[PDB]
């Protein structure tokens, strides 16, 4: 039972690099999975990789003492901006461990309480803007959930405030980050990036750079003019110590993390909460049970921290849109070891291993004959998904700190959107899948009825 690997069509030189050169490849891996099966090797120009799709190799992947973080080639490129930050640095860099072990507790209960406000703040901004839109007026979903969470993740980590809803075009610093990531994106797909004809491209690439980190100047200036003005995740940035060495991070380091926390804890949640909305609109029963649940608990008028705690139907919704569409669709793995894999593909130290997210996903024999039906009613029983069988936020030491953070925000959100207003998919909107790194819906707009609820001070 020791078997051969499947493999798509190569090209001569070009590998199978060409069935990737379009602008959403994720979802053309996702093809390329349904033909093949649970494994198929991948290669492009000098880099193999092995994309896994279903529960029962990912589960080894996932054995921590087997197979570790790698790097893929959009991580490599994104060190660019975000150097050896959290998301960007091998797990045995110096600085992985020591931030993780610095900002880990930024994360915690007593952390997740303290942004609690400042979330609700932005939150607020959103169902107000809403409110005052005209009758002919309609919603651009992406883009306002773009404009809340970039703006939560700004005020609540940094206390910095982006003031996206003043705007009717997006921020600069999203500008050149869709950007920067564009490009990122873009190198993955050249055969040739030594080729001098990308040269405004790779000047373009460091304005943008540097925009982000005019921004980062901004954000340790406006702190170093105060201190008092909050207790944050900056705060233990700039004062935290590493409990195993005592160390702090150096200043360069600081940087990367802030542009790091900036990127990783808007985009997803921002798909997130527009995959939500889109499957709410498209199944009355969600929509009319979300309603029920966010009416029944969001009882003062905006909610406390216990209230979104107690929003289970909206997590189980959540919980469904990361199911069908996980945002951030990807993430890589290297085998530590000579290691047989499923005891059916003999890997080499070294060798590479991309789990495939929205394939894990949708694996038969683990969520059963219904995969593409959007059923929050199957996460009533959080327990009985098996090991590795869900994973949105990644996996073991290496998995997204940012989770509760994330889910908090979305459920937040989502509870007191479905608080205030109906909403109508006048367009009869057919899904679009738009991908940066990340994966959100492109033309999502709709029409809200308000429900006329005050909205307290
Ligand atoms: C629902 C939205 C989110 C999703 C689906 C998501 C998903 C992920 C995934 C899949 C990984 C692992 C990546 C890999 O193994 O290469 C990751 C890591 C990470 N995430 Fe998130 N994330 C989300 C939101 C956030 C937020 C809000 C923050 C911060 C406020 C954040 C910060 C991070 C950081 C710092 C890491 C790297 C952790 C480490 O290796 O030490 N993410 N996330």
């Amino acid at each position: 039972t020791i078997k051969e690997m499947p493999q798509p069509k190569t090209f001569g030189e070009l590998k199978n690099l060409p069935l990737l050169n379009t602008d959403k490849p994720v979802q053309a891996l996702m093809k390329i999975a349904d033909e093949l099966g649970e494994i198929f090797k991948f290669e492009a120009p000098g880099r193999v990789t092995r994309y896994l799709s279903s529960q029962r190799l990912i589960k080894e992947a996932c054995d921590e003492s087997r197979f570790d973080k790698n790097l893929s080639q959009a991580l490599k490129f994104a060190r660019d901006f975000a150097g050896d930050g959290l998301v960007t640095s091998w797990t045995h860099e110096k600085n992985w461990k020591k931030a993780h072990n610095i900002l880990l507790p930024s994360f915690s209960q007593q952390a997740m309480k303290g942004y609690h406000a400042m979330m609700v703040d932005i939150a607020v901004q959103l169902v107000q803007k809403w409110e005052r839109l005209n009758a002919d007026e309609h919603i651009e979903v992406s883009e306002d959930m773009t404009r809340l969470t970039l703006d939560t993740i700004g005020l609540c980590g940094f206390n910095y405030r982006f003031n996206s809803f003043y705007r009717d075009q997006p921020h600069p610093f999203i500008i050149s980050m869709v950007r920067a990531l564009d490009e990122v994106m873009n190198k993955l797909q050249r055969a040739n990036p030594d080729d001098p004809a990308y040269d405004e491209n790779k000047r373009q690439f460091q304005e943008d750079i540097k925009v982000m980190n005019d921004l980062v100047d901004k954000i340790i200036a406006d702190r170093k003019a105060r201190g008092e003005q909050s207790d944050d995740l900056l705060t233990q940035m700039l004062n935290g110590k590493d409990p195993e060495t005592g160390e702090p991070l150096d200043d360069g380091n600081i940087r990367y993390q802030i542009i790091t926390f900036l990127i990783a804890g808007h985009e997803a949640t921002s798909g997130l909460l527009s995959f939500a909305l889109y499957f709410l609109v498209k199944n009355p029963h969600v929509l009319q049970k979300v309603a029920e649940e966010a009416a029944r608990v969001l009882v003062d008028p905006v909610p406390s921290y216990k209230q979104v705690k107690q929003l289970k139907y909206v997590g189980m919704v959540l919980n469904e849109a990361l199911r069908l569409w996980p945002t951030a669709p990807a993430f890589s793995l290297y085998a530590k070891e000579d290691t047989v894999l499923g005891g059916e593909y003999p890997l080499e130290k070294g060798d590479e291993v991309m789990v495939l997210i929205p394939q894990l996903h949708r694996d038969k024999t683990v969520w059963g004959d219904d995969v593409e039906e959007f059923r929050p009613e199957r996460f009533e029983n959080p327990s009985a998904i098996p090991q590795h069988a869900f994973k949105p936020f990644g996996n073991g030491q290496r998995a997204c700190i940012g989770q509760q953070f994330a889910l908090h925000e979305a459920t937040l959100v989502l509870g007191m959107m479905l608080k205030h207003f109906d909403f109508e998919d006048h367009t009869n909107y057919e899904l679009d899948i738009k991908e940066t790194l990340t994966l959100k819906p492109k033309g999502f707009v709709v029409k809200a009825k308000s429900k006329k609820i005050p909205l307290g001070g």
